[PDB]
């Protein structure tokens, strides 16, 4: 599913950098799930996502609580968990993620590989998927992770927007 107006970026190799941590993972933890979960949409794609540790990156990456100077606040634990903006310049491609929720690399509520798996998604482009299986349906569902591949539904999603 691929959003209205289908907002893309015009150029393949985009630069990520995350800007704070949760004190629930390590950082190493953090940039893993973040590294990984950027590699998903990488192996299906022709993008190629580039770490920066400072300045200015296509698709800033942060924690934050309630009110976080974007006029779409954070609610707490549980309810929202992360939120996406569409591909664009300035905000367009970030994403945030509820720093009062408990985040984690286990099957306990919740798996932050997963959580940005699908708030990337948002990021390049797609919108929700209605089909239960796919990463980009509305609502957390836990999901094997040591081995996780991009279901077969968001394949086709971001194919359909980049090749
Ligand atoms: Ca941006
Ligand atoms: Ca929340
Ligand atoms: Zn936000
Ligand atoms: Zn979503």
């Amino acid at each position: 599913m691929l959003t209205p107006g289908n907002p893309k970026w015009e150029r393949t190799n985009l630069t990520y950098r995350i800007r704070n941590y949760t004190p629930q993972l390590s950082e190493a933890e953090v940039e893993r799930a973040i590294k990984d979960a950027f590699e998903l949409w990488s192996v299906a794609s022709p993008l190629i996502f580039t770490r920066i540790s400072q300045g200015e990156a296509d698709i800033n990456i942060a924690f934050y609580q309630r009110d976080h100077g974007d006029n779409s606040p954070f609610d707490g634990p549980n309810g929202i968990l992360a939120h996406a903006f569409q591909p664009g310049q300035g905000i367009g491609g970030d994403a945030h993620f509820d720093a009062e929720e408990t985040w984690t690399n286990t099957s306990a509520n919740y798996n932050l590989f997963l959580v940005a798996a699908h708030e990337f998604g948002h990021s390049l482009g797609l919108a929700h998927s209605s089909d239960p299986g796919a990463l980009m349906y509305p609502n957390y569902a836990f999901r094997e992770t040591s081995n996780y591949s991009l279901p077969q539904d968001d394949i086709d999603g971001i194919q359909a927007i980049y090749g």
